[PDB]
């Protein structure tokens, strides 16, 4: 079997990707954030308390005849950007782009923090990391990945986001139409649960390639390109004007500013992000301060290989027996 499903850029920014999910019988269509940085799809629901739903489409349970109560079940989830979510479980049927999961636990959220009720467009998320980071309590679940897995006709799926543009998601297939030259496979460690992998390098516009081993995850639910200080720094000194500002919370540059791009190496192969990715717009409304879409990684832990950089290449997350991450230009 195979899955093909439309995802799109949430606003202007592409802040967030949203694709359509069929959940329940009759189908209940909610827009998902597919994410590859976490293992739980939760969505917002008729169980949502009523004040923290703000026009997204809600899961009713009731309504579906395959909904099941997953019996003592709870979940609760806490993201990297300080929000959170929490709730109950179900097992019903999933479907994304025809490709059709029975008895996958939909997580109905309880409670949801400010963040997720102030974004109307996204009705939850659908997580792709591997199905040891699903927090489902007493007994953990698995993804959707993973439970269409064996039924697939390729064990991986792919993430071909678009810049200000429609993209897909494909599962169980590799479309040899959507990317030029080669796929370049590289290692992927699960040990933290995530599709965690090492760039061989960058370059900053045209500049020298930098032979440099940079440990990260390939998150399509985070927005920006976190990378050591040491290389955002590179990065933004190629801008006139451009600062870390701490009131602000990253690197900013003049809106006026026509950025480099910003090269990562996958081997010896390389993606270019082209340097309109990295700007994400005035800081506040109005402002001519514009947020940079690098930055780096130093509070948080760990390096991202967010939207930023996963939209610059034809991602394939290859499910096989050891995981591998494979990256095309397109
Ligand atoms: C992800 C994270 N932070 C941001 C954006 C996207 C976009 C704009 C912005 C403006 C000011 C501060 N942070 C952000």
């Amino acid at each position: 079997s195979t899955g093909s499903a439309t995802t799109t850029p949430i606003d202007s920014l592409d802040d967030a990707y949203i694709t359509p999910v069929q959940i329940g019988t009759p189908a209940q269509t909610l827009n998902l954030d597919f994410d590859t940085g976490s293992s739980d799809l939760w969505v917002f629901s008729s169980e949502t308390t009523a004040s923290e739903v703000d026009g997204q489409t809600i899961y009713t349970p009731s309504k579906s005849t395959t909904a099941k109560l997953l019996s003592g079940a709870t979940w609760s989830i806490s993201y990297g950007d300080g929000s959170s979510s929490s709730g109950d479980v179900y097992t019903d049927t999933v479907s994304v782009g025809g490709l059709t999961v029975t008895g996958q636990a939909v997580e109905s959220a309880k409670k949801v923090s400010s963040s997720f009720t102030e974004d109307s467009t996204i009705d939850g998320l659908l997580g792709l990391a591997f199905s040891t980071l699903n927090t489902v309590s007493p007994t953990q679940q698995k993804t959707f990945f993973d439970n269409a897995k064996a039924s697939l006709d390729s064990p991986v799926f792919t993430a071909d986001l678009g810049y200000h543009a429609p993209g897909t998601y494909n599962f169980g297939f590799i479309d040899t139409t959507a990317y030029t030259g080669s796929i370049t496979y590289t290692a992927v460690s699960t040990k933290q649960g995530f599709w965690e992998w090492t760039s061989t390098g960058y370059a900053v516009g045209s500049g020298t390639f930098k032979s440099t081993s940079i440990d990260g995850i390939a998150d399509t639910g985070t927005t920006l390109l976190y990378l050591p200080a040491t290389v955002v720094s590179a990065y933004w000194a190629q801008v006139s004007g451009a600062k870390s500002s701490s009131s602000v919370g990253g690197y900013v540059f003049p809106c006026s500013a026509t950025l480099p791009s910003f090269t990562f190496g996958v081997g010896s192969a390389r993606i270019v992000i082209p340097g309109d990715y990295i700007d994400f717009g005035p800081i506040s409304t109005g402002s001519s301060s514009c947020f940079g879409g690098i930055q780096s990684s130093a509070g948080i832990g760990i390096n991202i290989f967010g939207d930023v950089a996963l939209k610059a290449a034809f991602v394939v997350f290859n499910g096989a027996t050891t995981p591998t991450l494979g990256f095309a230009s397109k």
